[PDB]
């Protein structure tokens, strides 16, 4: 309306950025102090405020304050300073305040549906505000990051995920709703916390707890439409993969831990290819580790060899898995999964006891860092590559850096700069004694997921096929220059996140509109240009009225 | 209404307090975490949080963003734990803030009126969104405590102020207006700051500036009527002065820089007389300092004087001065002011150059320090009162800490006990040698105006008199038990401000009606019972819609 | 909401239906009369009330009250008793109505735009209160059917249109807009009227008025989308034509009458057929008339035999025309336009200066009266018809009733029930001498446009084709039962208008889907189900907050 609910929204609040004009007409005027202040100015003050601020965690809780406050100064500020901002409202950072959730807690940001909700799920559907939701993003809280089952807490995820779907792919804050399913928590120390905000409960593991999870997707494209995007994070492992299956052909949805995942990492073989031309055919990779990362992964990596040429099997041939109990081979005592088989291959004479072996055993071409359990990519580990190939690539994607398999100038140094290298943790350039600087690419699964989803929402497509990874893998890598392949860059400059991710949407539109999987039909002649037209900018809206004369 | 909207009102808002109940039939369900919390835990959890604070401005940040998002709480909180929080919210910690605003800004809380918005003052006032004023307290900000002029940034005042008129004396929230003028600032660290909030101009001391607060003063009183409560503060001797004597009989307001001022000392004085019971012809009092506290307590003190059987020409006499440039006396170079010149006196043969020395030419009985200038009751001027009195009465004033005059051990020790102390700031017990546990008091203003806000807003009275604090102040010295004397305390603990503050309500109130300055008339037999049925409490209100059969 | 506001909005309220319940948690307790009422019951009260009602005007001010207050219940009694009510809301009531307007005025029902605001049209259309229009009807009020130009009154035109949107197609209201374009009006009683509610000049005709149609054509898509549904209605031959021939191609609409007119007259002639099976090119139609209802019922009847083996050239050299002038021949002095010119054949030997001449030199086996001139249709030009042809098909659609060109038992009688008769006003059946009983039916436009409106709507489609029409007059005509038929009715009854509209809906979707003219593409296997599926039920909704324990 008019006044002071015209300040208490976020989604109106202009703060002191409310012109003269419009204070007056909106009876704002003496609600607001003295100076009237532009955007640019706003954003000014919060980049110094939060300049002068310590810790990771506190720049956190003040950031999301200004997003309670005016969602608009918040995406723009963030827009301004995303490469250090997305780490802060996102990636790392989060998971510190998903800790803490509840103690820093100050204001609730998205939905939650709780197993005691079970057979209600429509009704508090219908309590979200928003009429056009178009970006759901859900987790049961079970797996956040390396922090395990926070439960409730989990909820911190969905809504800094959705923070950079709007930040870097320009998708409407509006359409997009947190979500967080609280069927009870594991932790035993959340459970002893009386000022823990969910079900005490342990978690709910029962059918109940399968058919919630089909009440709130049907309770979801119910009011919001068949088409709308749901994406699962942070669920365990083996709800992760059934549920992906389960619903990927029913519904639009898609899991990136095992999806966004396998593109950010193919992704980043292809750019090293496109350095080390060697036949397919040539490939040898080498994982350490055979958990969720590593065989989104494989199957995407597979997918590429198949789609050019080689047969599913013989592409799935050249992929071994090490894991905590060694080496996945064929009747091993440890035991192996489903979707590990493919990649469970007949022992080689020498059955290596330690990766280093495997390495020396195996000799694969590529090896990558998915065990999440520090350094294990040893001096020993890493010369035994340089040696073994010319160009080896080294991927260490273990977070946070701790927990990587190797730091960047271990990899540079001990292969005399002549590996491929790329970690999910961030590195700085690697300037070694002959004066070459090497400066290392990091694969933040953001490169993926934001314009993946604008893709599929301006589409309209109702069922996400890992094709569209490939492609969007694809579509990542041919935005690295000659230069930027030049330094060792396997990755664009996170700096530019958003084109980056424009760019990915655009192909990916093309892509679904050539495989009938969009359907907006009257379908647009430049899909750039459309692509482009519809991104949510953050720009503030003037509020005045038209008022003219009358002859 | 319900939904969203009763969530974003801090008035409403109940966070984890609402029921399930309520959630459900308000429309919350799914918006808040699936846990049900009480006032209680709230509380609770706030305060561990608080609890584990370091800097006071944090706590003060952490405590006002409570109160911007849920009010029952935030008093609930205030008041669960006031001793220690009064400060953070008012008292000292506040001035930082003020220093801070523009830094620490989140969202903006009071009315701001500018020298730019002349002529239309009433469009603003009619902009504040409360329709039932009760409690104005307006600043311009001039002079912060020992801050100095602060500009727009005085705000945080005038916002504190009231958040103890509520937390103190019971005073509806909803009925208080915080309000800041704005008419340019003479501090150049604020006119050259780029996000300084106001006015970048120098103070405008032209007849716009009387003509402004004119016009705020009827703007005000026209809205809300004749008998709102609007205090003034921080304003700046001068004007703080001259606009009191000017619409003191034209409207219903009081300086507490002044009269609370001269209230709480008072109050102490004569809580000490409950020790020396000497005739008050006997006393002779000496003021280091001779500004608007020196002038606002001696005043009060003729007074009391004066209904005790003096002339006002001899209470006045028994008075003396000592500013910077030394004893207030009869013909001195010194400029002397209107309101200084009844207390300066004719030359004594010896003229002291010193403190010491003026403590030994007149041997006052009592002494007050309001210089704000550091230690100048010098450990020989303790002495010299401690020999030239048996229970000397030292109030060292100056605030903050480092500006006092003395400390509660300096004073103690020098006086081997006798002495009867109270200071500005806070000092804890003084043992002695012979374990004689000493616990000075704190002649805080909170002891006065708070109960006094109350007494005038609810007797509906439309004037205060000087004579309404000689009631306050002897409403307060009544708290005094037996036992806190015989501490040394001269003050009831802050500890207990609320009752306190109730109780010099109901005095006060007792006192307006029984002298005809009371309207609410349909007059209430038990004036206790009145007072204490219409204060606010912090208890959540029931937000349940009523349901029942229809027999 | 809830309370109050809950009951002031139409959409909402349901009046005596809300249940206790609703009552009790919504706020509404106490606020109605203590009794519960079945939508059944509210239903009955209104009809009851209705059916005491005199005059239809009086009906229509009633009913209309009811709309405006409980949307609900308004088209649940309209579709109660839908053939009685839509007369009066719309059909031959609303035009009286429309000659009221100013002084039956209550309150303002659409959207006004004019041509004073031009250049900010689109600031109008933002603040119409709805955000996802499908469906426009505009008029500029210029030709009211008889009554002629009745200025800005003409707005009754749009909103009775689309009552019948909703009534026969359940096309949602909330999607519905009726908008009137005031640039003037030439009606003299208008100007002078000083309770007029419109501009006080004369039709503008200069470019600014067309200037402002695509303006306003543009404003509209710009807001709602380019598919948006925009009908024009009395708007006055010229433009109604032209402006149909300039948007039809480039905006998705279309002219109920011109278009609409067209189709239920040659579904008519359809439904004869199915009496009179010889060949289409033995077809000879006769028009008494020459203007827009001749030259579109004629246009669409020539594309019906183009499409069945005739030229196109063919087709038209088997229709003639008599407008006051005299038979439309080639090189008469009384001017031909470009219409009609495809219609105005070379004279025949006897060029008659009757209609009973024509009849007589042309003998066409179809006669059709649309000259809106009273019974021109004599005795004795009937009884030539019922010589010439065995059953001739006599077509009066001229209303009111008044200038039909002749009537049921006119004709029949005239004719010994050989005659196929249908007129645009109605009549009751003609019981002839020997018993028989003949029905007649009725060519409203009622029922092509509520069917085809719908599926345009549903298919998203952008543009309309005189072929879309056609198929709706075949779709029709294929409701009709044999009994109907062996009734003398050459339509279906009115009584039951929703299905007929709904069964044509259906169809002209599987039409338009086929045609590759719709453009909701998930494309549905049962368009049936697909239609069904989308009306908007006149149900009242729970408005009941779901509470449930927690277990
Ligand atoms: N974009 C990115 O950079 C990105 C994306 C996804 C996951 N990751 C990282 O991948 C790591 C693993 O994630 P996940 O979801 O696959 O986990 P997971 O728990 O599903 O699997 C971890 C695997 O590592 C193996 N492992 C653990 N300790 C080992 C050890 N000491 N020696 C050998 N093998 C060991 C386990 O057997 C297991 O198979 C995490 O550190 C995560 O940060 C990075
Ligand atoms: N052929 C055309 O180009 C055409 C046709 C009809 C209407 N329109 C215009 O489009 C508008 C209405 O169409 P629409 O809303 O379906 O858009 P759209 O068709 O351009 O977008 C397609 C889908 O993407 C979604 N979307 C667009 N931007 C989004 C964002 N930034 N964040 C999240 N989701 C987003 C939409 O909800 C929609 O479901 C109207 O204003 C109209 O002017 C264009
Ligand atoms: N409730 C309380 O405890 C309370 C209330 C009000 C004021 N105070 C304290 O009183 C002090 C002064 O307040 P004010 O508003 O009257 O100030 P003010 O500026 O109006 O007056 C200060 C006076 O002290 C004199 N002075 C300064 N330095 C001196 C020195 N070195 N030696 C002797 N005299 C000196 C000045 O001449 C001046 O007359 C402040 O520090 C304030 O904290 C305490
Ligand atoms: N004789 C009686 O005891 C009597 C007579 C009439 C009405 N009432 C009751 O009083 C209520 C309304 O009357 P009222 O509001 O004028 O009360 P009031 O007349 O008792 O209060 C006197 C004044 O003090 C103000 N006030 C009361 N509590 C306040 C608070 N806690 N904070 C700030 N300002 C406060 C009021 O606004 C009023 O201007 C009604 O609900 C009615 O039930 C009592
Ligand atoms: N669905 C229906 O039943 C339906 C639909 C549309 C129009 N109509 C009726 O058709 C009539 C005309 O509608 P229109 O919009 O085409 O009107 P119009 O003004 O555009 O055309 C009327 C034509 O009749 C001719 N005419 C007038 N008097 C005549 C006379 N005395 N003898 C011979 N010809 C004469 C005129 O020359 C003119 O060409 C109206 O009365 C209307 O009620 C019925
Ligand atoms: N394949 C499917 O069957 C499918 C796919 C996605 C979403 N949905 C459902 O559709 C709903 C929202 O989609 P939609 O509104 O675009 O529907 P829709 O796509 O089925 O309807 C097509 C068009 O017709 C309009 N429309 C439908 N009924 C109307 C009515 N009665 N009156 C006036 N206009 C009407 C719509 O606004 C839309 O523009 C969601 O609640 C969702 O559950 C179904």
């Amino acid at each position: 309306e008019k006044g002071k609910p015209l300040m208490l929204n976020p989604r109106t609040n202009k703060g002191m950025a409310f012109t003269l004009q419009e204070r007056q007409m909106l009876g704002l005027q003496g609600l607001l102090p003295p100076k009237i202040e532009t955007q640019d100015i706003q954003a000014l003050r919060f980049h110094r405020n939060l300049k002068k601020m310590t810790s990771p965690l506190e720049k956190y809780i003040y950031i999301m304050g200004i997003q309670e406050r005016n969602e608009k100064l918040f995406y723009r500020i963030l827009q301004d300073d995303i490469e250090s901002l997305m780490p802060i409202v996102y990636t790392p950072t989060v998971g510190l305040a998903c800790s803490q959730y509840g103690h820093i807690f100050r204001r609730p940001k998205g939905l939650f549906i709780s197993i005691s909700d079970r057979g209600h799920v429509r009704s508090i559907v219908d309590n979200w505000p928003e009429n056009h939701v178009k970006a759901v993003v859900v987790t049961d809280g079970e797996r956040i990051l390396g922090l395990g089952d926070l439960g409730v807490y989990g909820m911190g995820i969905p809504v800094g995920k959705l923070c950079l779907y709007t930040a870097c792919a320009g998708i409407r804050p509006d359409r997009c709703l947190p979500v967080c399913i609280d069927v009870g928590t594991d932790n035993i120390a959340l459970l002893k916390d009386p000022f823990y905000m969910g079900l005490y409960q342990k978690r709910d593991r029962t059918q109940q707890y399968d058919d919630l999870i089909d009440e709130f997707m049907k309770a979801i494209t119910d009011r919001y439409g068949r088409n709308t995007l749901i994406q699962f994070e942070d669920f365990g492992n083996h709800n992760a993969f059934r549920f992906l299956r389960k619903y990927r052909e029913k519904y639009c949805t898609f899991n990136d831990d095992i999806q966004g995942t396998a593109a950010v990492a193919l992704a980043g073989l292809l750019a090293a290819q496109k350095v080390i031309s060697k036949p397919i055919s040539e490939h040898k990779i080498l994982f350490l580790g055979a958990g969720e990362a590593a065989l989104g992964i494989a199957n995407l990596i597979v997918m590429s060899m198949v789609e050019n040429g080689l047969s599913e099997q013989e592409a799935q041939k050249k992929i071994w898995m090490f894991d905590k109990y060694g080496l996945l081979v064929k009747g091993r005592k440890a035991k192996i999964d489903s979707y590990q088989e493919p990649f469970t291959h007949s022992a080689p004479e020498s059955i290596p006891d330690t990766f280093e072996d495997a390495v020396n055993i195996l000799k694969p071409s590529t090896i990558i860092g998915v065990a999440g359990a520090g350094r294990l990519f040893t001096p020993d580990v890493i010369r035994a590559m340089a040696s073994i190939n010319e160009r080896p690539v080294i991927f260490a994607l273990s977070n946070p850096t701790a927990q990587a398999e190797c730091t960047a100038e271990e990899a540079y140094t001990l292969t005399e700069g002549r590996c491929l290298f790329a970690s999910g943790s961030p590195f700085g350039p690697v300037k070694l004694t002959d004066g070459r600087v090497f400066t290392p690419g990091q694969g933040n699964n953001v490169y993926i997921f934001p314009g993946v989803a604008l893709a599929v929402i301006l589409c309209n497509t109702r069922h996400i096929s890992d094709s569209v990874f490939l492609e969007a893998a694809k579509a990542l890598t041919s935005q690295l220059t000659d230069e930027e392949l030049a330094q060792g860059r396997l990755y664009p400059p996170l700096a530019n996140i958003q084109e980056v991710s424009i760019n990915i949407a655009i192909k990916v539109t093309e892509y679904l509109y050539a495989n009938k999987m969009a359907f907006r039909y009257p379908e647009p002649e430049d899909k750039a240009k459309y692509v482009k037209e519809r991104t949510w900018r953050s720009e503030y809206d003037s509020l005045l009225p038209d008022v003219y004369e009358w002859p």
